[PDB]
């Protein structure tokens, strides 16, 4: 409890970005001279953040590129202003000897040239050298001068090595903190180059911000904030900052461009990995998004990053927007349904191969990603599997330096994350135990499945992976006892012919569900209508699957016991349409388990076709916050198609693997 | 002290197929089977590496501990048959060939019950395996010429037809038999491809078949007992029950309720509606573990319907076997009679009919010492039998039973009637009887503990100064009865309780009695209450308790009738504001129930205090015979609603009710000079 607490205060104090300060950024700024260092909290910081072999940067994870350009960085400021010569040759040492990344081959040239400068016994005679010098003019040449001048672009977080440009029509381009793309390099040097009181502010509120040292890019109030709350959602603790998610979500939604969104407020240049999460999150959490936001990254049927800058896409914006494409709703600009396309193939050509790199477990992100769509995906199913991969203090961010994010990756975010589960296994383990008496004593598993544990099992299973919270186990336990029931049921029917021949008065068997004063009349009433369903579905064709489904909505909605206004006209039809879609949606299940008869493979890719076509629209009425059915009830919807469709996706093999590992494989 | 618990915890824990002595006849039986592909080595060479290690120093097969001719006759020739039918250890061969001609003319000295299972029709057919082999034994006995002519006297009462139509019990021993119809008898086993479960049986029938689902019984037998093998397999049924059933009457099931609820679990899943087998895979079900399945299931909380012994009614009588009318024994007799107490008034009509007959049948056999077993031996079978029969369930106390039952359990005493004898390690223990001894030791030490200080309680309260004319018994008994009942070393709180305020209204009664009532109460009763220790959650409801019960003084006084029905109501409530449970009484039907509760115990209490006042009257035995069915019917929608595990209030709540009335009950139909005999017995009369 007490970290659940930690956490809120850490995101209730939300702002302009947890960042680790940058070495190479914090004396590059300190190479600024007073306006009469101009910092001397920069070097002050600098001093301290030696490591042991005289090297710096990030100490815990050693990095090549890291070491080197963030240590010499600082060493071009000591010696430059001469203090501190002991720590500046004893770092001398680390960079002559390791002689053998975002930006490395545009600010590292100028860093050397800005070594010949001083006086410094450093291997420029290196091979390694000549092939990076290399790219700084394969890159350098690629860029049009005049075209670097004329839109913001992602060069200008680079400006440190770039030489001889048009400031007048340069200080045009800007971020609105007055930023050279968020790079405190970038406008340091732009600094030496021209005075600009907006472009002083940004720095020095950067170095008080800190008390001396300085990141290696900022602010990120969007980027940090969106992935802050889909951590903490994947980790399934979202509950706990109902508030505090809905806070910022909203920051979001303010800050929501026809452009896109960038990783900071401020800042005019957008990107996909920041558009794909916003969009995901925003619709996720009921808000109303567009998604033709996307095709402003589309050219030519091709994905990329920036809108413009074609430049080789990576990994992790691909993935997320993948998920992005997942929220797929039926009205939206087809710009969505590309994107799943694409993306698709992208992460697919790359699954079999290593090549998944950019974080801990990444591949394994993906698999589950690709492996379960939305219709698919449980969130106990994801958030068990999220303890495995979410990295913590792993995890690492390759900017102009190695940086780490404080905030959302985080060890509070883990321990606080595996103490939840940890004791939602607990609570499931009893509740079931509890389940198998109400099992047994019931002369029911006579009925069922061949091995009823196995149909108990998975039964209680489902409704716990998807309404798994802490008090709402009155719910759970309703799902998993009306399911045994119907299972049951069906089974009776099923080696007998039908209620044709049902010889006894089966109506009553929800008296095996426990009396309580307001669930028992109303869960008698569902039932009975779910027998009324068998003699007229009787006969026929169609499946029972549908009605299964619309009696355990309507049960999960007896218990946890709120109702849906009738009166109100538009409240009865977006009830009485999400029962249709239900309905609809496993009845089509139903006979895709039948097609696999066995075959046909065009016959049931053609009915998965159709099914993720129907779920759209079910999604879509069940996620928009503004429509006229309580949130609750709507997911209630959702939980248990999402069910029906895991069970009929699923290899019985598969189904208990996952059961072992999110009730019975503990976690802590 | 707490150690020898654990022990069987742990044998229960890992109960399964059975935990059963190994037969010397089925075992070399088995032997004599020879290999699937011809090797000229018997198929088991493990079922032989026993024989040569068991034979016991008075060279001979069988039971050591206990000497029954059968069991050393069959067991001892079955083996040397089988060593000299394989010609090895011929010289242990006759250490034991010996003993069959000195000790072969106690045949005619075997006892008119206790006679093996197929003795006269597997035994026969063993002496024509010592012919085909030549063996040097007195054929020659007066014991053998009318044992050899009942072999064709039962082979001709056989319909011959019928042993291949549906199984029977036949099929147990037909390693005797002729006329061999596999086409039409395979078809009879069991679901394990056994015999009637004998691996006797399966041997004759594996070499006339080479069933290979025959075989797996056989070959499965030898693995789990790694060599040798029993006379009957399995008992996982049998075991269970009785398992349960023995660790419940020594008192000690408390400890082991997780257990319990177990293996009973495997029980109810196996229930059929054709009754209850020795095994889950025996298709003949037998009065006796059904009997046993119907009581423990239902004393145990389960849902049972008893219409499941009709399968075993035939014109009247019970029997033991569906259709099959045979010389019932008396143990399935007493099993029967005592599921028959726990009848519901919503019950199938054969508990009505198996009480009444079982009834006659074990009166009929009380007094004739034909209480031996023709199926069981053990230390006392008619004191079991003596108390099922003088006290019914509405005055059978648990701690009077169980301390009656530490003096009638065999421990390893106890040995079974097979083919051969065999004993049941797991459920047949010494240690059963070693603990169980040691937890009412436990038991009485704490009671005379408590007894002392009711005792200075009593006295120094000065509310001798009223009451019954002689303090020490009324104190000792009003004791005895909540601590019969409310007994756990836990409970205390509530046991002392009970005893107290029975005490005080015992008291407050007999001072109405002395002013002629409560028209003429001079004094303050209420606060008497206040005589009781005061903790600060107990009293003050029960101060309201009591005040309720003065007022049904007052108000039922302008009356005839009694306040003993008031009197029990008190006290169950009082047990219940000790160890402090509550009625959630927003659900409703818990409310209905509880209320319903109060009144039949004050309906059934009524009752009782018109009955020993017809009693101290002389009135007609008829009329009294009247009373005791009226108070019997409502006892049973008591005992439905108590043990029925289906409405929703504490079960200590419901057994509350229970403990009151059955002590209630006790009283009413025990002779003051029988009471105190169990006071001292239980409390008094130290175990150990």
């Amino acid at each position: 409890t007490t970290m659940i607490d930690g956490i809120r205060t850490a995101l209730r104090s939300i702002g302009e970005g947890e960042i680790s300060i940058s070495a190479y950024d914090t004396s590059l700024v300190a190479l600024l001279k007073r306006l009469d260092p101009q910092f001397p909290s920069t070097i002050d910081w600098i001093v301290q953040n030696q490591l042991p072999d005289g090297s710096w940067g990030d100490a815990s994870f050693f990095m090549m590129g890291d070491r080197i350009m963030s240590t010499l960085a600082c060493v071009v400021a000591l010696k430059s202003w001469n203090i501190h010569t002991d720590k500046c040759e004893r770092g001398l040492l680390f960079i002559q000897e390791n002689m053998w990344l975002v930006g490395f081959e545009i600010a590292l040239p100028s860093l050397l040239d800005m070594a010949k400068d001083l006086d410094l016994d450093i291997p420029y005679d290196e091979p390694a050298l000549k092939a990076i010098y290399a790219e700084r003019e394969r890159k350098l040449a690629k860029i049009p001068r005049d075209v670097l001048h004329s839109m913001p672009t992602t060069l200008l977080h680079s400006l440190e090595g770039m030489v001889d440009l048009d400031w007048e029509k340069l200080l045009k381009l800007r971020c609105l903190d007055g930023s050279f793309h968020c790079s405190p390099a970038s406008t340091a040097t732009a600094f030496q180059q021209t005075g600009d009181q907006k472009c002083f502010e940004y720095l020095d509120g950067i170095v008080k911000k800190f008390n001396g040292g300085v990141p290696c890019i900022y602010p990120l109030d969007v980027y940090e904030r969106l992935w802050a709350v889909d951590r903490l959602t994947r980790l399934g603790i979202s509950r706990h900052f109902t508030s505090e998610i809905e806070d910022c979500l909203d920051y979001i939604f303010r800050n929501w461009t026809p452009d896109g969104l960038a990783h900071t407020k401020n800042c005019p240049v957008k990107d996909i990995d920041d558009t794909a999460m916003g969009f995901r999150l925003l619709r996720l959490y009921g808000y109303q998004v567009d998604p033709c936001v996307l095709k402003k990254f589309e050219k030519d049927g091709k994905f990329f990053c920036l809108h413009g800058e074609s430049n080789p896409s990576s990994v992790t914006p691909m993935y997320n927007t993948y998920r992005a494409s997942q929220l797929k709703f039926p009205g939206d600009d087809g710009v969505l349904g590309r994107a799943e396309v694409f993306c698709r193939s992208f992460l697919q050509d790359r699954r079999g191969s290593n090549r998944m790199k950019d974080a801990k477990d990444i591949p394994g992100e993906v698999e589950y990603a690709m492996d379960y769509p939305w219709k698919a995906s449980l969130p106990r199913i994801e958030t068990r599997l999220y303890l495995d991969q979410y990295g913590g203090s792993g995890d690492v961010w390759i900017g102009k330096v190695l940086h780490r994010m404080t905030l959302f990756c985080n060890d509070l975010y883990l321990k606080a994350a595996k103490a939840d589960f940890s004791n939602f296994q607990k609570e499931c383990r009893v509740e079931l135990n509890g389940l198998r008496r109400w099992y047994l004593r019931s002369n029911l598993e006579k009925f069922g499945g061949t091995d009823p544990q196995t149909t108990l099992m998975t039964s209680y299973f489902l409704a716990s992976a998807n309404i798994f919270e802490a008090n709402r186990a009155a719910e759970r336990l309703g799902w998993a006892r009306v399911a045994l029931l119907a299972d049951a049921v069906s089974s009776h029917f099923r080696r007998i012919g039908g209620p044709k021949n049902s010889t006894s008065n089966l109506e009553e068997l929800i008296s095996l569900v426990p009396f309580d004063d307001a669930y028992s009349g109303s869960l008698r009433e569902a039932w009975k209508q779910w027998l009324m369903a068998w003699t007229a579905k009787e006969s026929s064709q169609e499946s029972i699957e549908g009605d299964t489904a619309i009696l355990l909505v309507r049960a999960i909605e007896i218990f946890g016991g709120r109702h849906v206004l009738t009166g109100q006209r538009p409240d009865l039809w977006e009830y009485s349409q999400l029962e249709q879609l239900t309905s609809s949606i496993c009845c089509k299940l139903s006979r895709r388990v039948l097609a696999q008869n066995g075959e046909s493979t065009e016959k049931v890719e053609e009915i998965d076709q159709q099914v993720d076509l129907e779920m759209q629209e079910l999604t879509r009425r069940v996620l928009q916050g503004c429509s006229a059915i309580n949130r609750l009830t709507r997911e209630t919807f959702l939980h248990v198609v999402k069910s029906f469709c895991y069970v009929a996706y699923c290899s019985p093999e598969t189904i208990d693997s996952h059961i072992d590992k999110v009730i019975f494989q503990d976690v802590i």
